[PDB]
């Protein structure tokens, strides 16, 4: 596998589904690739979300971040939107790495949040 250079969006396929106050963020993680738990950052703009609890991954060693908690196969992350104005967004930044050696740069996605009136 010399074409082990698969673009970030095929290694770490991101998607989201919102139903009112409930948002689910999902990454399907290609076999031989992993996301760093400590590299995930989620930032609302014109919205208020509950603190996001990242789930328990597995420990793994590499030469970028030393001994790290990582995620394989899939990551499912619920987010609770307490309020969102019209045109609110959520910025989702994450970084992953290939077993084959090389580390991807951090990726940022912007999720358009559907409006949620407080309460």
């Amino acid at each position: 596998g010399r074409s082990q250079f698969v673009p970030a969006d095929q290694a770490f396929a991101f998607d989201f589904q919102q139903n009112q106050h409930d948002l689910n963020l999902t990454w399907q993680i290609k076999d031989g690739y992993y996301l760093y738990r400590k590299q995930i950052r989620i930032t609302p703009e014109h919205a208020k979300i509950a603190d996001v609890q990242l789930p328990q991954g597995v420990w793994h060693e590499d030469e970028f971040y030393g001994k790290s908690e990582i995620y394989r196969d899939r990551l499912t992350l619920p987010v609770t939107i307490n309020q969102a104005s019209a045109g609110a967004t959520l910025t989702v930044t994450y970084q992953g790495c290939a077993d084959a050696g090389f580390c991807y740069p951090p990726e940022t996605k912007t999720v358009p949040l559907s409006e949620v009136v407080a309460n």
